[PDB]
């Protein structure tokens, strides 16, 4: 017969990484709740003077080890999955340790998240199927940390490359507050933008989930 693939192949952060990570992602949710500047806009963010709690709001959360897809496969299923699996440079990174750096946490109306920069060794990991917004490969890259009732996985990748494509024309603004660990940024339509002062980095590793 023949071998399936996992549901989907990424990078898995280290139970230690995994909790500071997830630690500043509800921080970061506390704080900009509590921002003036997005209480402001709330009705940019929900269709519903009351104060709306963001971890509440992201209650759909990775409940495990959180993760950095690259290529969900479907165990096949998906378009390229089987040629992403059989390149070499997967089949050699399997089960290998990496480093992420994080450049920035991001909240959108459906989504909470980290922004991952891949290094170049790590890009050769990330699937040439990722209309392109006129961004690099691996813009995409990031860590879900939340995500409301309704929305479906892959959103937020998309969600990030709308902010990236904005940040990108210079539309981002002047910040509208500091946090301890940066820049907090109004993108408006309840998009939101923490700038990391100091890059945080995760260690993982890269490998299959097949659940
Ligand atoms: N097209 C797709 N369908 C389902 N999951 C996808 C997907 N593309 C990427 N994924 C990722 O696969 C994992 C399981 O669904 C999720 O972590 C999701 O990333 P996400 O964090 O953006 O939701």
């Amino acid at each position: 017969e023949k071998d399936f693939l996992p549901l989907y192949f990424g990078w898995f952060l280290t139970k230690k990484s995994s909790e500071t990570l997830r630690k500043a992602g509800q921080v970061f949710l506390e704080e900009l709740g509590n921002h003036k500047a997005f209480k402001k806009e709330l009705r940019h963010f929900i269709s519903g003077k009351e104060k709306l709690e963001l971890v509440s709001y992201f209650g759909k959360r990775p409940p495990g080890v959180l993760h950095c897809t690259t290529k969900f496969c479907d165990y096949g299923k998906a378009a390229g999955a089987e040629e992403y699996a059989q390149q070499e440079v997967v089949k050699r990174s399997y089960g290998k340790a990496f480093k992420l750096s994080i450049s920035a946490l991001f909240v959108t109306p459906k989504t909470a998240g980290a922004q991952v920069v891949l290094t170049d060794q790590e890009l050769q990991l990330w699937p040439s199927d990722l209309a392109s917004e006129g961004l690099p490969p691996g813009s995409r890259a990031h860590v879900t940390l939340g995500c409301a009732a309704d929305v479906q996985p892959v959103q937020t990748g998309l969600d990030l490359l709308d902010i990236l494509q904005q940040v990108k024309g210079g539309s981002q603004g002047e910040a509208v507050g500091e946090l301890p660990r940066g820049k907090l940024y109004s993108l408006g339509k309840g998009r939101w933008m923490l700038s990391l002062t100091k890059k945080m980095e995760v260690k993982a590793i890269f490998t299959g989930y097949y659940g």
